[PDB]
DNA sequence: CCGAATTCG
DNA sequence: CCGAATTCG
C-alpha cells in the first residue's frame, strides 16, 4: 500500500462463525490468510470467542483488536498497526437484545481522514425480525448522529431480509448501500449460501444476502470502488472458513 | 328478528372429543338459533350433527379433513342455494361457504370461513379477508348479507387491510364494543389448550351489510362458557351469540 | 392455537 | 442459522 492507494480505505467484513467450535483453530487460520493475501485497513468480524482473539493475535499480529465484549460472542474490529490511528472505542447497547448483540463503534484516522466504523451482528431469525429492525434503526439513527465532517462506514452481519428494511422505512437519504451503490452485482450478491456453503449442513437450499455494508458521506466524498467475496475455498479439513462468505470492499475518499 | 351462533368447535382436539360435542348441542338447545355458523368440524362430528341437529338443514365446506359448516333450523329458514369460493392459496383447506336464504320476505346472504391460522400466516389471512369482503359486496343491494365465523383476526391485520369499508359493519363494534364479550379465545378463562399464560383474542367476528339501517344489531354474548364433567370446555372458543332486526 | 423452543430435512 | 413440522411452558 504506497502513495497511489493511499486515498483508499479496504476492509473485509466476515462473521466467521467462532460459535462452531469444530475445526475452529484450522478454520481461524483459513481467515487469516485470507487478511494476508488482501491486507485490509480494517477487518469487522462478528461471532468472536475469547479462543478466536488468540488465534488472532497469533496469526494476525499486524493488527490491533477492539472487541464488542469480554465473554460469549461478540463483534471485534481490526485496525492495521502503521495505517490506522486509534482514537477511541464506543458501545451502544440494544437494550431488548436476547443474544447479547450490541453495536460496536470506533474512531480512527486513516489515510489522513476520520472515520466512525461500526460494526454488529443483528438479532438471529425470521423470527427475530422484530428486534432486528429496531436494531438496525438503531444503527441508522447512531450513523446520523456523527459530525459531519467524519465519515461513517458501517458493516456488519445485519441478517436482514429486503422485506425488513422496507418494514423499516427503506434507507435515510444520505445512508448508502455499498452493494447497491455499485449496481447490484450478481457475484457478491449473497453471502450466506446453503447450496454452496456446506458448513452447517443443512440439506436444502437457501441464500442470503445478510452481510451489508453501509456509508454515510458528504456528498460524493466517499465512492465505492469494489465488492468481492472471500472465504470460497475450502480448507484442508473440508469445510470453510465459515458459513459466511466475507465481504471485501475498498472506497475513496474524495475532496 | 333473527338469531346465530357462530362457534369453532375444535373437531381436531380428539381429547374428550364425544362429550364436548354434546356439550355443544346442549348450548344449541338452551338457545335453539336460527342459525349456526360452526368452524373445524370434522367427518364424525358432522355425522353426530345430522342426527342430533336432524331439525336443522346442514350445509358444508368440505368432506375431507376438517371445515365449516351452516346450519339453519327447518319452518324459520328458508334454504335456497349454497356456494363455496375457494381460497386458492390456503395451506389450511380453508374456503368461504356461503347459503342464500329468506325468512319471510327478507333474503340474506350468510357465509362463514375459518380464515388461516396463526400469526405467521397473516399475509394469507389478509388475502382471504379482501376475497370475503369482495363477496359481500357482490350480493344484490337488496340482499342482507353477513358473514360470522372465526377469522383468526388481529385488529392491525385489519387496519393492514385497508380498514371495513364504508358499507360493512361489525357487529362487536356496532354494539359499542362490550367488554363481557370481547375475547372469544381466552387461555387465561379457558384451559382447553393448556396453555400456560394468558393470551386473548377477538378472533371470531361478525360482519355485515345491509341498506342503510336495514339490519339493527340487537345482542351479543358468548356461550359455552361452563365446564363438562371431564373438566374442560366444549370448545377452546367461545361461541358467539347473536340477535338481530330486520327493520323495513 | 399464544410465543418460544426443538428436531430433522 | 433456512424452514417446515413438532413439542413445550
Ligand atoms: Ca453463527
Ligand atoms: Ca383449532
Amino acid at each position: 500500500k504506497g502513495l497511489e492507494d493511499s486515498s483508499t480505505i479496504s476492509f473485509i467484513t466476515w462473521n466467521i462463525d467462532g460459535l462452531d467450535g469444530c475445526n475452529l483453530p484450522e478454520r481461524a487460520r483459513g481467515v487469516c490468510s485470507c487478511l494476508a493475501l488482501y491486507s485490509p485497513d480494517v477487518v469487522f468480524l462478528q461471532e468472536v470467542i475469547p479462543p478466536y482473539c488468540a488465534y488472532l493475535k497469533k496469526r494476525a499480529a499486524s493488527y490491533t483488536i477492539i472487541t464488542g465484549n469480554e465473554e460469549g460472542y461478540f463483534t471485534a474490529i481490526l485496525l492495521k498497526k502503521g495505517r490506522v490511528k486509534f482514537k477511541s472505542q464506543e458501545i451502544i447497547p440494544f437494550p431488548n437484545t436476547k443474544m447479547m448483540r450490541n453495536l460496536l463503534c470506533v474512531n480512527v484516522s486513516l489515510g489522513g481522514n476520520e472515520f466512525c466504523l461500526m460494526t454488529s451482528h443483528l438479532e438471529s431469525t425470521r423470527e427475530h425480525s422484530a428486534e432486528r429492525i429496531r436494531q438496525l434503526k438503531t444503527v441508522l439513527g447512531k450513523m446520523q448522529e456523527a459530525p459531519d465532517s467524519t465519515t461513517v462506514i458501517f458493516a456488519g452481519d445485519t441478517n436482514l431480509r429486503d422485506q425488513e428494511v422496507i418494514k423499516c422505512g427503506g434507507l435515510p437519504d444520505n445512508v448508502f448501500d455499498a452493494w447497491e451503490f455499485l449496481g447490484k452485482p450478481k457475484h457478491c450478491q449473497y453471502t450466506w449460501d446453503t447450496k454452496a456453503n456446506n458448513n452447517l449442513r443443512i440439506p436444502a437450499a437457501y441464500k442470503h444476502r445478510f452481510d451489508r455494508i453501509f456509508f454515510r458521506a458528504e456528498e460524493g466524498h466517499l465512492i465505492p470502488q469494489s465488492l468481492d467475496l472471500v472465504g470460497l475455498e475450502k480448507l484442508d479439513c473440508g469445510r470453510f472458513p465459515s458459513d459466511h462468505w466475507g465481504l471485501l470492499c475498498t472506497l475513496n475518499v474524495v475532496l
